[PDB]
């Protein structure tokens, strides 16, 4: 009767909806098309980071741990471990200790986390995380190693400077980094000396 | 050169994104992505042309795993016709309609030509709803009444589009028969009409 004449609606063949096809494509392809979603709308970050919380200090140990125990029982067979052959196998979950490492650390670092007490702690995870990193025959596999206690050595520095200015200081830990220092063969020597410094 | 740089000490920051996406599996990167094309539209294009369609057989597939999965639900012993089983069964049961009504339109006219392909998805989607379950309340029953309505109406509009088209493929007479019967006859309609198109 009114405007338009009606009759008994035949539906329409549309195309599949957008949460359809997304069911079909896993993990890896959401996040992967995910994080170019945000490099193209930066402010997606934002919401994002609103939404999810952050990995509490324990989960993020607790994801180094698993991740480089991942590597451990990823060593061939029956050969050598510090092997060239034995290194290319482990290669890419080495990296991921690391790769970790570089993303978690930063989180507990002066701008950002002016929680003394707990960045330490997380350098002190870290820092025992990477004294179980592998050695090889190979100098070369090892500079992964080494170049890892330089840049532990800059945070634990930037970490404790963070003390200078302030007035009551913690009984910082003395017995730790010395111990710390000396299975790095030594490399923590000037993050050593800073804490007996400022101590 | 121009700065004098000396040893570079380390800054601290928020972990990366990639870092704060790892803890969340495909369910969260799911939805929190579909608010993303909700805000910014022009997203969906990107996505779309980029992502793996899934084939008849798959989306097929997904029904019965929801249909089969709808009728594990069923609380232990209890009356499967009860209110109760109901309630703990509504939200499965709507998953499996919600699957149709994306699905179907998937293959009719505008969209799907290929008139010996549609007659297939219909099908098997009929079926579905043939499994659909009954209840004691009239009022849970309207879903099922109306799937097999809409149904109706879908292999209407598949079948018209074979109407000024060039010869008359062979209809499935011999199927909607089958289907019409079991749908205690809501769906004559599209049937009056294939043995009148054929």
């Amino acid at each position: 009767e009114d405007i338009s004449k009606r009759a008994r609606q035949l539906p329409v063949g549309e195309q599949l909806p957008l949460s359809r096809l997304l069911q079909y494509s896993d993990k890896q392809q959401l996040f992967t098309i995910l994080l170019q979603c945000v490099e193209k709308h930066p402010d997606l970050a934002r919401d994002i980071r609103g939404i999810l919380p952050a990995p509490s200090m324990d989960t993020c140990v607790e994801t180094l741990r698993k991740l480089l125990i991942n590597l451990n029982d990823s060593f061939p067979y029956g050969g050598d471990k510090r092997g060239d052959y034995a290194f290319n196998r482990i290669r890419e979950k080495y990296m991921a200790v690391l790769h970790a490492l570089n993303d978690m650390v930063p989180c507990y670092l002066p701008p950002y986390s002016t929680c003394f007490e707990k960045n330490i702690t997380f350098l002190d995870a870290a820092t025992n995380v990477v004294h179980e990193l592998p050695e090889f025959h190979n100098p070369n596999h090892n500079v992964y190693k080494s170049q890892a206690y330089y840049e532990l050595t800059g945070a634990w520095l930037v970490v404790l400077r963070q003390l200078e200015d302030r007035p009551v200081v913690p009984l910082l830990p003395l017995e730790e980094l010395e111990e710390h220092n000396k299975t790095s063969q030594n490399r923590m020597e000037e993050a050593l000396n800073y804490l007996k410094q400022l101590q």
